[PDB]
RNA sequence: GGGACCGAAAAAGACCGACCAACAAGCACGCCC
RNA sequence: GGGACCGAAAAAGACCGACCAACAAGCACGCCC
């Protein structure tokens, strides 16, 4: 076995050395720093022995906190004096006081602002806790200050919800009971969030469009800008994070309405009073937020690196994921980042024995990830149609750990049996699985709710360098890597903070580093397997069981209004014959992918293109309503939480919160025209797997 | 040569045989009597000895006469007498006066109504006859009847025109200086229209949507369809077609301003005034429509025939024409209709011989394409995914002749080579050129203005079947017709009346059936090099060489403005820069096309792909402004008439009566962003021919 | 035969830039003499 | 230790339709006894 070969290539060792050089000084987007750390990854890649590694570079909207007028909030009185104020800087870490460029706390793409009014506590200011805030305790945030909790759901959906119900600002903290796992230290003596830890990151609502000034097209060096006031997905209100010893202050004086229930209540000793302002004397004292971060064009730098294939070289397989960081990326991305610089060097080293992969294989160090993947975006932009005729599949390589409980996989449905398959040829590194498979200790920690001994798998959504590949261009994609037990939706607790260093993962994390070196079997055995294998490792099947699951499910969600479906004639007939159909096709095609001889090159380009463009069968042109860049039919993120993944999401969106809806006949006359485009979509797409002709 | 084999199998006796066998009774889209011919198609397709044959069935909007309540025009004086009414019906020909299911003269589509007003007369109603009208001679159409001559552009875009100029109705005639030879005689005696004749058709604005109830989607049995008040592209006043006979009656007591100038008179014996209104005594009386015509969904029938390649059965080259005819369809689009029969009994008889193609050929017999391209485009729609991944090229085969002089070719610059060489290796038909190759004839009666010793080829617009495939699809896309001597841009005087025979054709266009049998050879040549030839017979050098043409005309069309030019620094580097990087790119790629082993299956497939995916790399999914179904970069119908095709189609409409436009900053900006959508076009489509790795 | 207007890129065709660092503007077809 | 509110599909998990011709609704984790 030639992947056997790859695999013991990789080495631990290697990964902890490529981490320690990776996470030494900041390599912030649009800094010479993460410049510098491009064209010394374009030299290890050529030395490591790739074909060819070019810089790709795009001018795109970045956001910085102005030196020489800092990001701060206050209390503030009736006199104007400001009584207290929050952090200007996270409190170094021991052997890191001397570091510089260490960009402070600020929330990415934030306007300008000094606005002054009453706190209204929010809870992690989600649809539903706005919806309990307006709707059941007719509480009005219109022209007050929110102040909310990290976790949940992606801050920038966060801020979109707080606009829409008129706030003039934002304050987001990190609250003990999201961010503080119980009986362990904070940072340095273990890995919690200390009460100074502040979660930097970004604030956008771009709903895929990449860099927000060249929406559909590569910001290159002619690019036509949109003007700032029609750029894509900016914030129109201020917005700061905090810690939680700065947050204590903000809520211990809150009066007003007490929290309706535990689900608003954090784990600070305060009273979690919603507000709106403080209580009794303190009435008159006003919050006052300070904002003076600059958004401006700024270039930044992608690393792409070729393996020509030796016999389809015209097929790309993708590894992909991003170099930037906040501060340090200790974890987030240069855990990642680590891993596919060993996977590159193993590939280099077969290539020098005279070794080929079938397919071409390209790895990516994306740019600009944490400012809204505008790297990865601003790249497939410019590439979009040899993406389309040419990508087999892309492997991200964000974060490899985020915990050392288990593996996390989110794929498409294409890449499951080879998910599986692989993980049972992997050696677990899991205490007490001494001897088993990735596969048996993961499906242990992990069952499937969906599918009986069976591990899970999520569906992608956003929040990574995937998103353009696969919700936009509808490539094959998958994401691995190792997390916590399930506190959920939070993270872990250093995420985006000065404390997120190489010393978090050597001392706490993985001091061996079998996690990564597990990781990166995962992620280069799936990369090896679908440049490598005759027949592309997609197994349509586990499509048309999904879809079924996916069927049943958007039926029971419109079933929560059945007395309307009658009213409105709204009939699943069409999706659930589209399916069945599918299944039957499928089955069929697998018959085929069976028998045919694998020896004519032609009957197997011919196969292996129905399984590459089945993916792409999916993509519909004209978008999701509203979201012209999210154009998978089966898969996209929620519109009110980018991290989450929806099955169905046009039937999904037209069914949010429906019984508002003033005009009951046109909105479920939007649910049927979506039931249409999806039953239209699965069978146009099980068509693909038909015989050609 | 495999191909003279299939050209010499040709004769022009069945093509004649099939042309009687089409016209002898009507087959408008949605009757028993087109069902039938589609059967009978099918039928005789697998006798031919096709693989498969299927009818594909869509319920799409039509619109017809009501039996029971006729359309007519009306003077009406002011006690509400009518004094004088148009034409009921065509008087029919000598032997069909027998002849039941004739459909009256009417404009398809037209909604209903019975408005009564004064008529003014705006020529053939271009953008330029309306601004001609409003801003030179201070006329305005608000509230008035418009009555216009065909000819010049789509007749849609001429009612189109109307509404915005306030227009209550729209009377369509045919000027005998636009529809009478000179000295050539009326139907029966010659083939000039007669006073009493009509020139029938369809005055929608779909702007490439097909079925106005289900664009971008199939109208297959479970669509959801638009309420009529939302339905693409209908009319929103009502129109109808009349004679000159009935013409000259409106027009002759009409008074107000004399016509500005030669360019507004035609050929009747009235003075042509523009209005409002008649002259003197006659200025009470009035012109009243009646139009009680209806739209209904009504079921169309497409034939699909397919013969499947031995080698690339997952290619398909596609010969489509339509079958639907507003009458007889003598010339349209019967004389198309025979071609195809007569190639597919032809390709039919290679087969039982034991012969394949390379590549699958589709044949196709389209419906309701008089009703706007709806049978060809919902067929695209169902299968859009699968053309965009396998169609290799479309040949349109609508109308064989419009007349008798010398070859007509509209197709993409990918198809020039093609057409050049098989032109040259068939035999004129021509009057003097015995013995001289088709290419000769042709270059003589019609020489490029562009290219010194070659023959004129045109752009492909719309207004028929490969404009989905073409404008939408990207795919390579070709037609070849018998035409006249250049009157121009008005069509053939018999164009969609009742005279449109099988004996106008026989008589008075082809006796010897020698132009179709041309036709058939060009098209059905086109088709046989499209399916077999080991190298697709594409150059895409021929699109470097257009590409700077249109690039000099469009900084031409700039030009016109060339102040504003510098005012806003509006430059077109980036568009020349691209289109010198295609030349140098296709040049290159042209080297490696005659250089590589064609014996390697793979590396011939991977430059095929190269070759058939880079009429793709000119589709922008976003589409043009305000014009979404149409995705090509390069071409695009007009704005202002679906005939004509326009290069650079999204800077021409952003330079379109520009110095109109309110704010300059704007207008001009939008002119830089299409030039820099362009460039990345012609630059990402130049890279699609880059090695691949 | 001669003359007058027009034909707003499907230019119908032919041809023609430094006191906007080569791609505007400007000689067949169909009431007067 | 027991109890109470909540966790608005990334359902956290388990389980449960003819006086809307099988796919609503309805038993781990984080003040009172
Ligand atoms: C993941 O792992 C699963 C489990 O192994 C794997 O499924 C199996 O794939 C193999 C390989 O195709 C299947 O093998 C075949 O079985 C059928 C009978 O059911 C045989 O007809 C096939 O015939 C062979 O004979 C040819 C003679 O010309 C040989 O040259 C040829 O190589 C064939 O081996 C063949 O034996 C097997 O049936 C399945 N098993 C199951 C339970 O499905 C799957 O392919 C892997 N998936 C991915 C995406 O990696
Ligand atoms: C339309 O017609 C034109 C005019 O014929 C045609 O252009 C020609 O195509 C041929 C076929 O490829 C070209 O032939 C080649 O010329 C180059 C030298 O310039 C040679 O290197 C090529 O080599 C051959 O040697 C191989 C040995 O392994 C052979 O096996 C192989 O078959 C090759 O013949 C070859 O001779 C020719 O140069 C051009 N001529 C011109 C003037 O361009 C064009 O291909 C046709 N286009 C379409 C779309 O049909
Ligand atoms: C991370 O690792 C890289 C790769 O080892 C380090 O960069 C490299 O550092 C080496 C050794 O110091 C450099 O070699 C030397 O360069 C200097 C100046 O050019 C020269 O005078 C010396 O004689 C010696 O040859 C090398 O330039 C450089 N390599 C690359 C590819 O950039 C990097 O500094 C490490 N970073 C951290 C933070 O540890
Ligand atoms: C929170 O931060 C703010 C801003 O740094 C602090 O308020 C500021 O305090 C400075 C220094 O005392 C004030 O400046 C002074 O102004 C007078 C002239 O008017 C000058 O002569 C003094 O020598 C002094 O420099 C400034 O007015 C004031 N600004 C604002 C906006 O309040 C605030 O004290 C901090 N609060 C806490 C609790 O630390
Ligand atoms: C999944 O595959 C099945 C089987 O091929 C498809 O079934 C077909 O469904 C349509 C109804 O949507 C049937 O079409 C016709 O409708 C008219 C209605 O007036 C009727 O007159 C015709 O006789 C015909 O019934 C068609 O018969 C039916 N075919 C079979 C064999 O059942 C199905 O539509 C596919 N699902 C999707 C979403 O495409
Ligand atoms: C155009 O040509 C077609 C093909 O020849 C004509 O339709 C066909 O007419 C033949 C000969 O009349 C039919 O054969 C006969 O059918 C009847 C009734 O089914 C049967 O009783 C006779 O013994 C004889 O077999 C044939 O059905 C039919 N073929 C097809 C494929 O439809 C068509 O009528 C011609 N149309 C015109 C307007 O000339
Ligand atoms: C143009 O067509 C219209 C409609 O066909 C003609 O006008 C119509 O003429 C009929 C027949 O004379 C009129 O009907 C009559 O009505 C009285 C009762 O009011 C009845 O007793 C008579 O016996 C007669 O049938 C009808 O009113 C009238 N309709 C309209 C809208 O005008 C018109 O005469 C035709 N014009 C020409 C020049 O042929
Ligand atoms: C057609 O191909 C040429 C040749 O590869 C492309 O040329 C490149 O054009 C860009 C400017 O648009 C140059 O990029 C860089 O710009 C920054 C500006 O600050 C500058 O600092 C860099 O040194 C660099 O000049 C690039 O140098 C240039 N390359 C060459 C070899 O001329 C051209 O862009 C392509 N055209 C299109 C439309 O893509
Ligand atoms: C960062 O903040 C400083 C201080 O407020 C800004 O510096 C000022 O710039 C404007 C000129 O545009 C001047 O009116 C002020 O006098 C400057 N002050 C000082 C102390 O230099 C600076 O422009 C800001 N940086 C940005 C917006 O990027
Ligand atoms: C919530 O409070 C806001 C702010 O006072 C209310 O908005 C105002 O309402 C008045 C009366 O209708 C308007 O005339 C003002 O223009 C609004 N003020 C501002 C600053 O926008 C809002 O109506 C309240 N909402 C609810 C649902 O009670
Ligand atoms: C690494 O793994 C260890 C061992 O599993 C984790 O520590 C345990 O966490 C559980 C609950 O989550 C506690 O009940 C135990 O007290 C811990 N076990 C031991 C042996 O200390 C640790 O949390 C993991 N590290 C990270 C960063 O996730
Ligand atoms: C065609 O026109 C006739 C005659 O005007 C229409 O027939 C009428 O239909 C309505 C019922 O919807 C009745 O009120 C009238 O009494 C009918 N008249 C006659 C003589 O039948 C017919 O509906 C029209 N056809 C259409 C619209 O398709
Ligand atoms: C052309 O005529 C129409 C119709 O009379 C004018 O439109 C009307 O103008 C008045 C005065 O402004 C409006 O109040 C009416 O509502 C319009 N009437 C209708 C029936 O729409 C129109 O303004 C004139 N256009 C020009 C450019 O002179
Ligand atoms: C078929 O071809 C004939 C011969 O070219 C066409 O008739 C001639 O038309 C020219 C001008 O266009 C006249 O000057 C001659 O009087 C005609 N020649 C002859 C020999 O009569 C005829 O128009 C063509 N038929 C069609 C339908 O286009
Ligand atoms: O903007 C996005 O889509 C996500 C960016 C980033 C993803 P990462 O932190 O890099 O996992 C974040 O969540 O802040
Ligand atoms: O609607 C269209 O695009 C054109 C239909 C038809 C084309 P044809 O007459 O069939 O050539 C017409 O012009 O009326
Ligand atoms: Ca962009
Ligand atoms: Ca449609
Ligand atoms: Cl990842
Ligand atoms: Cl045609
Ligand atoms: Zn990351
Ligand atoms: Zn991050
Ligand atoms: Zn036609
Ligand atoms: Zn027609």
């Amino acid at each position: 076995h030639n992947m056997k070969a790859f695999l013991d290539e990789l080495k631990a060792e290697n990964i902890k050395k490529f981490l320690y050089n990776f996470t030494q000084i900041p390599h912030l987007a649009g800094t010479e720093q993460n410049f510098q750390l491009a064209k010394q990854i374009q030299s290890q890649w050529k030395e490591f022995g790739l074909d060819s590694v070019e810089l790709a570079h795009y001018d795109v909207l970045l956001s910085y906190p102005n030196k020489t007028h800092p990001n701060y909030i206050s209390i503030i009185n009736e006199d104007g004096n400001e009584i207290f104020n929050t952090s200007l800087f996270e409190p170094p870490p021991p052997g890191y006081e001397n570091v510089s460029d260490i960009v402070p706390p600020f929330s990415a793409f934030s306007p300008q602002g000094m606005p002054e009014g009453d706190l209204v506590y929010v809870n992690y200011a989600r649809t539903e806790d706005f919806f309990k805030l307006e709707r059941d305790m007719k509480i009005n945030c219109s022209g007050k200050i929110v102040i909310a909790r990290y976790g949940k759901v992606f801050r920038g959906n966060k801020v979109k919800n707080a606009q829409l119900a008129g706030a003039k600002g934002v304050i987001l903290y990190s609250d003990p009971a999201d961010y503080f796992a119980p009986g362990v230290k904070s940072y340095p003596d273990g890995w919690n969030l200390p009460g100074g830890g502040v979660q930097r990151g970004n604030i956008l609502n771009l709903n895929g469009a990449g860099d927000p000034l060249t929406p559909g097209y590569p910001a290159n060096e002619y690019a036509y800008r949109r003007g700032i006031a029609e750029a894509v997905g900016l914030p129109s209100i201020p917005v700061h994070p905090i810690g939680y010893y700065d947050a204590q202050k903000l809520l211990e004086k809150m009066g007003g309405s007490a929290p309706p229930d535990s689900s608003w209540r954090g784990s600070l000793k305060v009273p979690y009073n919603v507000g709106p302002g403080f209580t009794g004397n303190f009435s008159t004292q006003k919050v006052k937020m300070h904002i003076h971060s600059t958004n401006e064009v700024t270039r930044i730098y992608n690393v792409i690196g070729t393996l020509r294939g030796a016999v389809e070289p015209d097929r790309y397989v993708i590894l992909g994921g991003h170099r930037d960081s906040w501060v340090f990326g200790g974890i987030d991305p240069q855990s990642g980042a680590a891993v596919v610089h060993e996977i590159v060097r193993s590939f280099g080293t077969l290539k020098k024995e005279g070794w080929r992969p079938r397919r071409t294989i390209l790895f990516a160090s994306w740019d600009a990830e944490e400012f809204g993947l505008l790297g990865s975006t601003e790249w497939a932009e410019e590439n979009s149609r040899l993406l389309q005729e040419r990508g087999v599949a892309y492997i991200n390589a964000d974060s490899s750990i985020e915990g050392n409980y288990t593996l996390r996989v989110d794929c498409t449905p294409l890449m499951y049996s080879l998910v599986h398959n692989l993980t049972k040829e992997l050696k677990s590194p899991d205490e007490g699985f001494e001897g088993k498979s990735l596969y048996e200790s993961w499906t242990k920690k992990s069952p499937s709710p969906e599918f009986s001994g069976m591990p899970r798998i999520s569906k992608l959504g956003s929040g990574n360098d995937f998103e353009v590949f696969f919700q936009r261009l509808g490539i094959a994609s998958g994401r691995a890597r190792y997390t916590k037990n399930w506190n959920k939706f939070s993270g872990y607790p250093l995420y985006h903070s000065v404390y997120e260093t190489y010393e978090l993962v050597e001392k706490f994390y993985d001091p061996m580093f079998k996690y990564h070196l597990t990781v990166a079997q995962v992620r280069g055995g799936m990369v090896f397997e679908l440049a490598n294998s005759i027949v592309l490792p997609f197994d349509c099947r586990d499509y048309a069981v999904v879809l079924r699951k996916y069927a049943d499910k958007i039926y029971s969600i419109s079933m929560k209004h059945p007395q309307e479906m009658k009213t409105y004639s709204v009939s699943f007939d069409s999706l659930f014959s589209a399916v069945k159909n599918f299944t039957e096709i499928a089955s069929k095609f697998s018959e085929r992918l069976q028998d045919f001889d694998k020896s004519n090159p032609i009957v197997l380009r011919m196969m292996n293109d129905q399984l590459m463009f089945l993916e792409r069968a999916f993509i519909d042109p004209l978008g999701l309503p509203d979201r012209p860049f999210y154009r998978h039919v089966i898969y996209a993120p929620s519109s009110h939480n980018k991290y989450a993944g929806e099955s169905f999401p046009g039937i999904y969106d037209a069914l949010f919160d429906i019984e508002s809806k003033v005009d009951p006949s046109k909105a479920w006359g939007e649910v049927k025209r979506q039931i249409y485009v999806a039953a239209f979509t699965v069978q146009a797409a099980a068509e693909t797997l038909s015989e050609v002709a």
